[PDB]
């Protein structure tokens, strides 16, 4: 799970830096609510391929 959030974190992380060096005088919380999705779907596709691969 911590390894999994670290992931997750490492995607929205790297996709909010992209943005907010294209957008400087955006809020970043509102960068965040038009660009990133609720939930992350890198949990449950990685269950997912654990399930396929076991």
């Amino acid at each position: 799970s911590s390894l999994i959030k670290k992931i997750e974190e490492n995607e929205r992380k790297d996709t909010l830096n992209t943005l907010q060096n294209m957008f400087p005088d955006m809020d970043p919380s509102l960068i965040e609510d038009v660009c990133i999705a609720k939930k992350s779907r890198i949990e449950p596709c990685v269950d997912a391929l654990l399930s396929l691969s076991e």
